[PDB]
């Protein structure tokens, strides 16, 4: 699909059991969720944004479907404002800009 | 274009007289640039993200030009790690999310 930037680029994930509502960011990096459980081992990482650097606590190969798109990598839980998809997991699903 | 994000998206915009180097990004409401001194009256604000708000400064109508394709709009300055263009210009110029 086509996705236009009048409105907030928000999709629905699946996280395994659950569902979610992330959004597609360009300008992540890497992917943040808001803290919840995931079935894994973890490693405590620093991510920054435009306030400072935050604690976070990192996840490795967790299987995510975006838009029924499939995708399988690293997923960062801590305490992020809106739950974002970064470029990690968009280029699985093959996401570009165009313009 | 069709920009891939195997890397962060990087683009030349003009504002001012300069030339300069902003991450195109769909996770941002805004277009915030690093301390600049541009002519004109502005209103004070703050904005947030990962890490906290950091205070920057409001201009109105403020022309730019991202990567040859004219926008005109509000634009924040302050203190930002990097340049950022957010959705208020990206819907100007026509960009859109493809997979
Ligand atoms: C130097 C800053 C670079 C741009 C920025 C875009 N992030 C968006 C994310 C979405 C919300 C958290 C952001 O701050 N958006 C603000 C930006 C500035 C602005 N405020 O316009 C925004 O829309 N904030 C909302 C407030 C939060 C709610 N969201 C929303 N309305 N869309 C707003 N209107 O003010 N990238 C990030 O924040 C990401 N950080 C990174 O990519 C950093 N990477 C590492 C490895 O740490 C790197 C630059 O050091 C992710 C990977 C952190 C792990």
């Amino acid at each position: 699909p086509q996705i236009t930037l009048w409105q907030r680029p928000l999709v629905t994930i699946r996280i395994g059991g659950q569902l979610k509502e992330a959004l597609l960011d360009t300008g992540a990096d890497d992917t943040v969720l808001e803290e919840m459980n995931l079935p894994g081992k973890w490693k405590p990482k620093m991510i920054g944004g435009i306030g400072g650097f935050i604690k976070v606590r990192q996840y490795d190969q967790i299987p995510v479907e975006i838009a029924g798109h499939k995708a399988i990598g690293t997923v960062l839980v801590g305490p992020t404002p809106v739950n974002i998809i970064g470029r990690n997991l968009l280029t699985q699903i093959g996401a570009t800009l165009n313009f």
